[PDB]
């Protein structure tokens, strides 16, 4: 039992979405058949629906997706059960590991992932919107990874990081940030998955002021809000002081955490050779 | 007799509006046949009309809906009578429960709803634009809920909250806020319903300064304006000092309030499998 | 002899303009046959012409209506005579009743209207852009009301208020405000009607500074400029100190005013049931 | 011999431009046959050409009119001679009568016009962008008046005022103002006409600071720049201290000026009754 | 031997570009056959190519011209030789005569032009973006003049001024200014011409601060950068202190300069009479 | 063995991309057959794919390229080996030579290139976004040069400079800068090439503050980050103090560096003569 990296699976899915008319849909996919989940997300004014491993199709409704459905949700029939989450008494929902100038956001994610993997849980980690990682970390990349994990036999998913999503919703210039964090927790509950998100507002002017106000938001919207107060590396080993919030505890708690340093094109080429290249027409490409 | 939650009914209606050409209309609906009401709202420059349980259709007039009709209204023939509102001497119109840093906006809404339900009134509550709630809380979601309650046997409707509507009209950067609050009260009178709205400008920079100026606006535009001055939780029990305005009293009144803590996908999947996906054409999707 | 309320007549006209292609025009109307007046207004870059009770049609000229015609005017053939205005020696033109923090804008309008009605004049009052009033108060709603009164046997028209028109032209962030106030006075003279407009820049940051600069503008552009300096309610009775300007008096005059408190869907449903719904095509809906 | 008012002639020409496809052109006009002049102006990215009394046609070039031709010019073949300007030794070119808080811009224009009319010159005056005047005063209205006077037997033209043109080019928030003032002087020379323009930046925040910088600009770009320093009315009579610049005098001169107070729909209706109403198509209406 | 003025030749070329579909091209031109040069410039996202006297055609590539080609260049086959530039040892490249509050930009240009004309060089001068001059001075007007001189027997070209080009690239609110100045020098070298440009940031808020930073930019990008430090007129005669930079001299040098005051529609009418007027279609007119 | 300049090869490729419909693609190219690499980049919402010497084709996906793929990557099958990089123990990846007010960015690039060329490596240098250089330096020009070097027998590529790319992503007004620097390093690793980038934020207001924050970013995202602290020229010879970062060294190191001063249209004309000119249609030209 080891941690599965969804990054390449998300990358190759983005390669397939770039080569076809999404209104017609991308059929004969193999995203996962373990759970019968349907992810519905907003891409600007368009809706992009991920059918449970069958298909991914886009719709352009007469009215904006922002008014109609907001951010995005997950629907499942008949049901979704994560037997191992019950076994290990791990509640479904979203967690936010947030750090400022102290850093150690990625280190702690790797620590908690390997720890969860050791306990017998099926752990998945997606790398995005950070240095040395190929995924740009867009809202589409988060929902693609979320769906890929949801429909598959994944119990705990680690999304590192939401840096691009935060910037995309103009978090560096917030209602939109709240709606996103609520939707991500709502999603994790509906899919009955434990999703652990990470964020460092390093693109923001006042990094630490953004950390406290985002942590206060995360505390209300998400199941767990974890703030890295301090972080120090000692060769292989690390140690970090953490502030943790669990809804609905009106009391916050300090939580020390230490351990060892745990470390983590065929589709497009095929298109280029065959002219199958205007599949948008009069509608401008949408972006969330 | 218990409180009915309109949230899922609004959610499934949004699912049907996202899957069809609204110019043609969404027919064979079952919104309600108790009252013969027609809701007419603005979505950008478009008009979205809710026929009384028959149908929901959109029009794209030659001139903007903003100039033509402004926000939105309700028309009814022949008449609308809420016998229980006369019985319990409850005047039709809109109420605004507004709070700042003190909070307790949701708690008081739940308190007043259960209290109204106990008196024998048909109470409906719609959850939106807040943490742990699926509805994003758009203007469309407010008018959808308003119509669903209007055409049904609902005497008192609780809309918690207008946080997204407030942000949508740029209340965080107001004439547009005034027009909305007036239209909502005008609607509640035309439909002969008691609609109780809630707001907390928590996305605003100066929260308490926004509370006083919105409360002053609400006092003129709506039947009742309720400002939560203070709020404290004592285990199960709560207590709050409230400032209340009733038009046209040139005198405001303090009003103490205490009690116990009262607590509150098939359509889209069917579309994804069948290519029925450009139903907008040359006109850009509208948003209010 | 009593005051006629044009509000519902304007509302039902807006209902007819929302349901048809205005390029083709709205025929078989009954706006009024007393005077042969034609109202020509600008809606963005489009021109909306009101024929004298026959018809209302829109044109989309090759060049902007803003360059071509500016705001709006009235043309009449052969002539327009208001016999009662001569009888009571009331000059045709526009008047602006403006107030700040003192208020009493609506009270004085009701006072002057009932007073004019008592003298034997045919008085019409249109309610817009204010609390408890259905009309949103757009530029289209002002010109609709102006034309409806113009073609009918109306001698004095009271437009309360221009709050939305002021905001529409960005008066809260002015050349556009000047052009509007001049056009409204020019209109009232061309139609040979006494139109009394009201304004309170309550949406403006510095309300009283806006009052003095708008009153100075009104003094030059309009026949009468009335500034409510003070206002106090004494049960039924009211009293207000007023500053009045008449062009071209280089001297202003104080004017005390006291008295008693005087108080003031079938078309759309028919459309919804019959698919007659894209009547704009490639041209975006215009807004002034 | 009296002063001719071009205002109504400009108004009725705007009525004809609003009712036809300008790409096809407005033929069988009678603007004037005295001189063989062609006015070429910019309306956004479009070019609107006035043939010498024959015709007015619009072109939509592949590239913007702003890059291609800038503001506007006049071309004439074979030649244009104003015999009376030689007789009375009046140089062709543009003059700018500018005033601030002192006012008396209109009074002096009326004084100089009647004075020029007395000397035997053919004087024309166009009223625009000011109170009690129907013309909105757009760039199109200036060039329409300029052409109508140019092709006719007019020696001196008074354009009161350029207030709207100044606001249109964003003079109240300048290169665009310079280009306009240079083009207007260049035009008057090419047409061999004496055009006297007037301006009061009363819509500007700091009125007097705008007066000095616009007067400094006018001094370089135009033949004569006249700044009204002071102005006072004494019943019928007036007196004003004036600063005058003539290029290329490196010395300015004071110039006292006193005297008496000198004072100054069928086409559209025909269209409304006959559906001749989309004549723009895919190109958005242009505005300068 | 005298100085040739390209202004009218540029003006009549702009008249031909405004009357045809540039995608088809403007054929049978007589721009010059002395040198086989092709000017390629950017007009927004479009590319406007000037073939060497044959033709001027525009292309609308799938991707923006800004990404593809940046500003503009010149290509020549087989070769371009200016025998007189070798004779008089004048290096090919661009020169920038820049002045602030001191002025004398035009005077020095006229002085250096007549001086170059006296030495036996073929001198051309184009007048633009300044008072008493018909050309508006756009980027298109600069490249039109550059090409007309390039293909003709011109050794030294004087472009007075780049005031409009500077404003066009938002120099008054810079990377875009740098790219333009580099492209103009690159052009002059490729065409083997001596082009002398002039600029006065008189539309800028802080004129002299803009002079020093533009002179520092010009020093790196162009062959010669000439800053007019002081300037004084003494009747006919003038004198000016100048700072001069030649790349790559670390050291700047002062350079005194004195002397005498040297002083400097058929196509469109033909179109108006013949309907040949939509030649753009769905693509919006481009502007640089 | 000498340094190859890719500038003209990039220039002639841009000439071919400007003359055809990129949706159809540009076939029969000879970019390089040494390595089987495919470059995939984003141009606004469009994707521009460079097949390994065969072809360059553009796609316009239903959803934005920014959400789908972010910046750009390289895919290669079966494999890419740079035997000389192993021989000389030079790791594949991106390097950033950054300087502020000290300069000497170009001098050091020329020094390191000639040094690498002496060691036996195949060195390529592309000149862009700087004075005396024809390439404007856009994102397209960087990826064009990157691909041309990648598919060819190039071991070390010097891109001088990223000044335009930095401005293009709004670095002078950052998440977008981070994503670009990460993608460029990711690219260099995937292609197994040593790419050395250069930057001087000379268009930025505070040049040196931008240098420290970009160097801190480069330190995390790229293999090597080189900051020029000081630089002085002594005739032929130069000397510079440098701060160098190698990931993942938590210690920075000073590094002195001295040496001698080392110094560095047919396709378009063919198009102009033959009308092959609307190849975009309804989709607006994209720009990154």
């Amino acid at each position: 039992n080891s941690i599965i990296d969804l990054g390449p699976r998300v990358q190759s899915l983005m390669e397939q979405l770039a080569t076809t008319k999404l209104e017609e849909g991308v059929k004969n996919l193999d995203m996962g058949s373990v759970y019968e989940i349907t992810t519905v997300m907003v891409l600007g004014n368009s809706i992009l629906g991920f059918h449970k491993g069958d298909l991914v199709k886009m719709v352009r409704p007469s009215v904006s997706a922002r008014d109609l459905i907001g951010v995005g949700y997950a629907t499942a029939s008949a049901a979704v059960v994560r037997q191992r989450l019950i076994e290990h008494k791990i509640e479904a929902g979203a967690e936010l590991i947030i750090s400022g100038t102290a850093g150690g956001k990625t280190v702690l994610t790797n620590h908690y992932a390997a720890q969860m993997c050791a306990k017998g849980l099926k752990v998945a980690v997606v790398s995005m919107a950070e240095a040395e990682r190929p995924l740009y970390g867009s809202v589409l990349h988060v929902f693609a990874a979320l769906h890929l994990a949801a429909v598959s036999d994944v119990d705990v998913l680690y999304v590192d990081s939401l840096r691009s999503v935060y910037n995309e919703l103009g978090g560096n210039l917030s209602r939109q940030v709240d709606g996103m964090l609520t939707a991500l927790d709502q999603y994790a509950r509906a899919v009955n998955m434990r999703v652990v998100f990470t964020l460092n507002p390093s693109d923001d002017e006042n990094v630490d002021a953004a950390v406290r106000s985002v942590f206060k938001t995360a505390s209300a919207s998400m199941h767990t809000a974890r703030r890295i107060k301090s972080f120090a590396v000692n060769g292989t080993a690390f140690t970090a002081e953490t502030e943790i919030h669990l809804r609905a505890d009106r009391s916050n708690s300090a939580n020390r955490v230490s351990g060892d340093l745990v470390s983590r094109g065929a589709v497009f080429n095929q298109f280029l050779l065959s002219g199958q290249s205007a599949f948008l027409g009069p509608n401008i490409p949408e972006s969330n």
